[PDB]
Order: structure tokens, then C-alpha cells, then sequence
């Protein structure tokens, strides 16, 4: 009846628990969702802790090497990163075959260098589990111990459990949302926006936080409450998390730091300089699969731009500040006008009559494509603000960027369409995209190359 940890965690609270990787703990009061009461077995301390840090002791959840639902095309993010030893692996369910599974293992080839081979594991009718015929087991960690001693057949002998950074806890404690001001340290000033300023903070002097400040006027705290609780709902790995409010004026919204900065100044600079295609067009998939996210549960961003996206370690991208430009109270920008309004991202019959919808911001999307095959430069480069409208309105459109493929043109173009219904949806995008360079995400190795 005793849980496991699967990663370590460090205490925030007073009421919460700490623990390390590979506690055994058990369940004391489960009558909650994300935070659960438990006590530790070894140190004999209780708390609470986030119920996604935990699973049954031997269940296969518990296995280190498990990650269950993950995609293809994450599972590849994560094994290809520089520092995984050959042979890094890790095992997670199959997306096209429903009860099989799948060992991906990281590769190098001295004629396609480093690369992930995906192995189906099917389970037979009797019971066993297997890759090739000729060996079957009884159990998934029967398997992996196997190919642990020898690689018989598999690319390389499965030396190193696939490394994965600790997931979001689903806000900052249980039972926290409205903080009090003072739970609040700001440190490090990272911007000045156009209704506020963001900074890397502390809540209750133990998390690290961001905190983005809207300066009073901005909007209704009334109105700001009301969306804060719809955003709150959204929850995607693609998508920056709402951890709390300060609904008072002057109004906070704390979210997830990010600590590699937003994607228009990486895109700029040298942290982008040896960027090519093929990570380009990751990053765009990325971006599609959260706004896909968006679409599905008839969400609107209103804001998409490079500035709104943020990025994380293995060039993972986040789409932040969704939501948040309807509440803004400003004349000018109420009336899509002004100096504080991006034009320049805006879908014209949005800016014309108002109607953002998830359309519009397939729209912001094919401009955001622009600024990622030119290196963060500013769309329309020589058209001024005030006259982009007029200009989009009959007809103009941006041309090809110099070094992108007209293929790749071709896709912002159908996102810039006149009708908006005629423009693509997100869930296109993202397929589009994965499989750009072909690899619908499918070849699956056979089983014994030797
Ligand atoms: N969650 C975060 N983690 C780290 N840095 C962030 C985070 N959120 C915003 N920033 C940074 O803060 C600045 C953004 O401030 P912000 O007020 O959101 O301005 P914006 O980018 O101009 N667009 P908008 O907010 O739509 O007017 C940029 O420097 C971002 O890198």
C-alpha cells in the first residue's frame, strides 16, 4: 500500500513534506487531487506533496526508465540531448498499436550521428513481452534488465535511464491561489512591457517565481479575477503555467520562470547564430502543438507573437500571456490603435471589427513564422505601424524572407488568407510541421540487425 518518490522535492511550505528520489511514503489522506497528506517512512515526517512526484511501489509507474504517455517526438527531444551517453533509452506506450509499448534508445552513426531507433514491444496472447520472437519476458523490467547485459540485436546494450527535468506541481502549494502581496520577494527586473514590468522573484522565500506587475488602470481586478479563473484550467507542457494572483491593484500574475528568456531575443544575438532549419521548424511544432492545445479547448491567445513565446532548456518553447490583451482597458488599444497595439501580428478583421477568434491567431502565427527565418526581424520592415492596415487590406502580404524555402512561404500565406475559416487550423499546423522534414513520426526498427 506504500508510494514511491519519483523524483526529489523540496519543501515550500510549513505544511508541506520534502523528500528525495526513492522514499517510500505512504498516503495518509488521498481525498485531494494534486496534494496529497502523506508520511515518510524513513524520516517519519508528514506533509503534503504533489500527488505527480509519486507512484505505487511496484507499479510499473515506479520503474525510473517508464515515462508512459509521452509522444514520439518528446521522447526524442529528451534522448537526444549532448550530454546522454550512447545507449540511453527509456520505454513509454506505443501511439499506434493501444496495450504495446516502445523502447526508444539514443544512437550514433559515423554516417548520420547521433539518433533515437524506436523498438515496438508487443505483449502475445499468452503473455510474454517482446521485441524479436526469439526472446520474450514475462515483464517490461524483465526486458530492460536484459538488454541491459546485452544488446542482442538493439542498436546498443541500454546503458543510461533516459534523464527528464522535475514536472510542474499543480500551483505553488495546496490550496493557494489568491497570495497575499507580501508572499512576494521581486529580485532581478527582466522587462518592461507596455502595462507593466516582469521580474524573477521568491514566493514564501522558497520558490522561484516570475512575476509580471500591471500597472493600476490597466484593468478591472474584477474582470482580471473572472479570466484568471478560465485561464487557470489551461494546462499543456506547450503552455506557461498560471501558479497565483494578487487580484488588488496593482495587480500580480505569477507564472513560471523561464529562465532562458523569450524566443524574439534568443532568436536575435548569438545564442542564435549557428540556428538552423531543422531547429527552426522544431520550435514552430512546439508553438503549434500549445496553440492546438489552445484550439481544442476553444481558447482565444489574442496576443501570439516571438515577444509571447518562452523558451527552456533542450529548445523547448512556451506560449505565455494568452488571454490577458482582452482585459486591457486602454482607449487606443480597446479600439486596435495606438503605439502600445501590435498591428503588425493582427488578422484584419480583427483590427477592422474586433473579431479575434482562433482563427485570428492562426493569422499571428504565420506573422510569428516570418520573424523566426529572420532571425527576430520586425515584420513589414519598412512599413510604419500606421499604414500596415491599409496595405494588408488590399492585398499586400509579406514576400518570401530571404533563405526561407517557398515551401515553408507558402505555409504563412495559407495562414494569411482573406476568409478566416479558409486558414489552416493548429491541429494542421503541428502535423505540418512535425513532418516537415519527412518523418510522419512513424519506422519502428524490426528486431534482430545481427
Ligand atoms: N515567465 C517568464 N520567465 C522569464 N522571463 C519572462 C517571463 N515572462 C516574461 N519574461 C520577460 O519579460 C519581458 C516581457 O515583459 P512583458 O511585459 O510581458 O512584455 P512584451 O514581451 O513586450 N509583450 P506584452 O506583455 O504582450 O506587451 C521579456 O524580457 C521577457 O523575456
Amino acid at each position: 500500500t506504500t508510494f514511491v518518490a519519483l523524483y526529489d522535492y523540496e519543501s515550500r511550505t510549513e505544511t508541506d513534506l520534502s523528500f528525495k528520489k526513492g522514499e517510500r511514503l505512504q498516503i495518509v489522506n488521498n481525498t485531494e487531487g494534486d496534494w496529497w497528506l502523506a508520511h515518510s517512512l524513513s524520516t517519519g515526517q508528514t506533509g503534503y506533496i504533489p500527488s505527480n512526484y509519486v507512484a505505487p511501489s511496484d507499479s510499473i509507474q515506479a520503474e525510473e526508465w517508464y515515462f508512459g504517455k509521452i509522444t514520439r517526438r518528446e521522447s526524442e527531444r529528451l534522448l537526444l540531448n549532448a550530454e546522454n551517453p550512447r545507449g540511453t533509452f527509456l520505454v513509454r506506450e506505443s501511439e499506434t498499436t493501444k496495450g504495446a509499448y516502445c523502447l526508444s534508445v539514443s544512437d550514433f552513426d559515423n554516417a548520420k550521428g547521433l539518433n533515437v531507433k524506436h523498438y515496438k514491444i508487443r505483449k502475445l496472447d499468452s503473455g510474454g513481452f517482446y521485441i524479436t520472437s526469439r526472446t520474450q519476458f514475462n515483464s517490461l523490467q524483465q526486458l530492460v534488465a536484459y538488454y541491459s547485459k546485452h544488446a542482442d540485436g538493439l542498436c546498443h546494450r541500454l546503458t543510461t535511464v533516459c534523464p527528464t527535468s522535475k514536472p510542474q506541481t499543480q500551483g505553488l502549494a495546496k490550496d493557494a491561489w489568491e497570495i497575499p502581496r507580501e508572499s512576494l520577494r521581486l529580485e532581478v527586473k527582466l522587462g518592461q512591457g507596455c502595462f507593466g514590468e516582469v521580474w524573477m522573484g521568491t514566493w514564501n522565500g522558497t520558490t522561484r517565481v516570475a512575476i509580471k506587475t500591471l500597472k493600476p488602470g490597466t484593468m478591472s481586478p474584477e474582470a482580471f479575477l473572472q479570466e484568471a479563473q478560465v485561464m487557470k484550467k489551461l494546462r499543456h507542457e506547450k503552455l506557461v503555467q498560471l501558479y497565483a494572483v494578487v487580484s488588488e491593484e496593482p495587480i500580480y500574475i505569477v507564472t513560471e520562470y523561464m529562465s532562458k528568456g523569450s524566443l524574439l531575443d534568443f532568436l536575435k544575438g548569438e545564442t542564435g547564430k549557428y540556428l538552423r532549419l531543422p531547429q527552426l521548424v522544431d520550435m514552430a511544432a512546439q508553438i503549434a502543438s500549445g496553440m492546438a492545445y489552445v484550439e481544442r479547448m476553444n481558447y482565444v491567445h489574442r496576443d501570439l507573437r516571438a515577444a509571447n513565446i518562452l523558451v527552456g532548456e533542450n529548445l523547448v518553447c512556451k506560449v505565455a500571456d494568452f488571454g490577458l490583451a482582452r482585459l486591457i482597458e486602454d482607449n487606443e488599444y480597446t479600439a486596435r490603435q495606438g503605439a502600445k497595439f501590435p498591428i503588425k501580428w493582427t488578422a484584419p478583421e480583427a483590427a477592422l471589427y474586433g473579431r479575434f477568434t482562433i482563427k485570428s491567431d492562426v493569422w499571428s502565427f504565420g506573422i510569428l513564422l516570418t520573424e523566426l527565418t529572420t532571425k527576430g526581424r520586425v515584420p513589414y520592415p519598412g512599413m510604419v505601424n500606421r499604414e500596415v492596415l491599409d496595405q494588408v487590406e488590399r492585398g499586400y502580404r509579406m514576400p518570401c524572407p530571404p533563405e526561407c524555402p517557398e515551401s515553408l512561404h507558402d505555409l504563412m500565406c495559407q495562414c494569411w488568407r482573406k476568409e478566416p475559416e479558409e486558414r489552416p487550423t493548429f491541429e494542421y499546423l503541428q502535423a505540418f510541421l512535425e513532418d516537415y522534414f519527412t518523418s510522419t513520426e512513424p519506422q519502428y526498427q524490426p528486431g534482430e540487425n545481427l
